[PDB]
Formats: C-alpha cells, sequence, structure tokens
C-alpha cells in the first residue's frame, strides 16, 4: 500500500546533503556522510574539522563517516556534484507526483493523529503540537508534499507502528522545515530551502536540503 518509491539515486550515500550551508552547535550526533555543493568546506561550521590525507575529505567526532564539499580534492567534486543532482532530481520526483490519497488532510495539523500509507497533499503549511503515529506494514510507502512549512513541536514524538520503516516516508517540503527542541521526526525529508533540528531533536531518515540545514547538538541517524 502506498505510492511507488521516491529514488533518492546517490543522495541516498548522505545522512545530510545540503548546497549552501552545514552549521553545528556540538555535540551533534550524524551517522553517515555529510556532503555540501556547490558552497565550499568553509560553510560546515561547527565540526572541528581535520582533513584527512588524500585532501578528498574531512572527519568530525559529531560524524560517523565522512564529511565532503565542493572545493575538496579530486574526485570529489564530481562525487558532490551528481549527489546534488539526483537530491534536485528526487524533490522534483516527489513533488509533481498527481492525485493524492488524501487531501488537506486534519489542515496539516497531525497532532494524535495516526497516518495510513499514501500519497498526501497539503497546499498548506504542516506542524504537530502533539505526538503522532504513521501505521504501515514494512512495505508500505508514505510520501508527503507539503507546499509551505513543515514543524514538529518541542518533545513531540513521530512513533512507527505495524513495521513501518522510516526509509519508506518522504516528506516533500517547498517550506522552511523547524525540528523543534528535544522533537523526534521519523522519514527522510527532501527540502527545497532549509532545515533546523533544534537542541536535542532527533531525525531518523536523512535530511537532504537544496539551502542550508542547521543542527543544535541533534541527532541523525541515516535510515
Ligand atoms: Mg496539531
Amino acid at each position: 500500500a502506498g505510492p511507488t518509491a521516491v529514488p533518492l539515486g546517490t543522495a541516498g550515500n548522505y545522512a545530510i546533503l545540503a548546497s549552501y550551508a552545514v552549521s553545528t552547535v556540538p555535540q551533534s550526533a550524524i551517522t553517515g556522510a555529510v556532503g555540501i555543493s556547490p558552497a565550499a568546506g568553509t560553510f560546515l561550521t561547527g565540526f572541528s574539522l581535520t582533513m584527512s590525507g588524500t585532501g578528498t575529505f574531512s572527519t568530525s567526532t559529531q560524524v560517523t563517516g565522512q564529511l565532503t564539499a565542493a572545493d575538496y580534492g579530486t574526485p570529489t567534486p564530481s562525487i558532490l556534484t551528481t549527489a546534488i543532482g539526483d537530491m534536485g532530481t528526487a524533490y522534483t520526483n516527489g513533488a509533481t507526483r498527481s492525485g493524492p490519497d488524501f487531501l488537506e488532510i486534519y489542515t496539516g495539523a497531525l497532532g494524535g493523529t495516526t497516518l495510513l500509507p499514501g500519497l498526501y497533499k497539503w497546499t498548506s503549511s504542516v506542524g504537530a503540537s502533539a505526538d503522532f503515529t504513521i501505521s504501515g506494514t514494512s512495505t508500505d510507502t508514505w510520501i508527503f508534499q507539503i507546499d509551505g512549512t513543515l514543524g514538529l513541536a518541542a518533545g513531540k514524538k513521530i512513533t512507527l507502528a505495524g513495521g513501518a520503516q522510516a526509509k519508506n516516508i518522504i516528506w516533500v517540503v517547498a517550506g522552511a522545515v523547524s525540528i523543534e527542541a528535544g522533537a523526534q521526526f521519523e522519514g527522510v525529508i527532501l527540502a527545497k530551502t532549509a532545515v533546523t533540528l533544534k537542541t536535542g531533536s532527533s531525525l531518523n531518515g536523512r535530511i537532504l536540503a537544496q539551502t542550508s540545514v542547521a543542527l543544535q547538538s541533534a541527532t541523525v541517524v541515516q535510515k
């Protein structure tokens, strides 16, 4: 049940992929790669980077995986060029799906809901002032098309019931994304603009943002 997957291509090789900037207030806890392009590595801030012997990638105690930037040694820039392209294709693939299963459901106020599989369209912002559940099997899919902002209020949680998998939940979001302090998010974010995870928030999925990403001592576990 639910729509055909959004293929991330090589954007699925990153925990975080951004074009303008990635900032962390330590101590963030990122499982997977961090890439920035076309911006340079000086727009990776707060990571206390060490450049590794080849000059092609850097390391941080905040990241289990490699950081890469567009100014790094060959062939890193070509790799990120492809990843940024594949994120653009993924966003458009998700945003342009037609025939939604749910249209303006709950007016985009998702507190206390249980969301079954399908294609969701909101011509609005989406927020949640309370915990909500995504409920489906390990093979079901969700695509959440959001014309405005996406938020999850402080300390609130998305629960996966039934076997539902974060990698099968795509948030395709035109406006800014704000996960508030201590909130627990589930799914891949394909953001057209900025994504911010505030103090002690966590995301099981990926952050694939066409502008900036801001982390405040936040957890990103790639799914
Ligand atoms: Mg609500």
